[PDB]
């Protein structure tokens, strides 16, 4: 339904802001930002695969908390949107390799645009 398209766009904008918050703030800890490793979904083609994102929302916040600029507010709005799109409690599978926070955000930003392109 269109209600599903709206919520993904809301989710896309929040993910869009976090990615733009790192690609414009370069001086603060180019060191520390590239060291966090996030677990990637094996296959992200269905709407239920947001379980792989929900479980990493808390580690995403702890990485953003080390950058002073509000991270706690953005992660909460992301959490409520994810809980309204994937919701059975399915067993999400992860890839073997970990990725950077930049690659992690681009993966789910691409995921939302992929599902938003599917519904339209
Ligand atoms: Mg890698």
């Amino acid at each position: 339904t269109k209600k599903t398209q709206l919520q993904l766009e809301h989710l896309l904008l929040d993910l869009q802001m976090i990615l733009n918050m790192l690609n414009n703030y370069d001086n603060p800890k180019l060191t520390r930002m590239l060291t966090f490793k996030f677990y990637m979904p094996k296959k992200a083609t269905e709407l239920k695969h947001l379980q792989c994102l929900e479980e990493e929302l808390k580690p995403l916040e702890e990485a953003l908390n080390q950058a002073q600029s509000d991270p706690r507010d953005l992660i909460s709005n992301i959490n409520v949107i994810v809980l309204e799109l994937k919701g059975t409690t399915f067993m999400c599978e992860y890839a073997d390799e970990t990725a950077t926070i930049i690659e992690f955000l681009n993966r789910w930003i691409t995921f939302c645009q992929s599902i938003i392109s599917t519904l339209t």
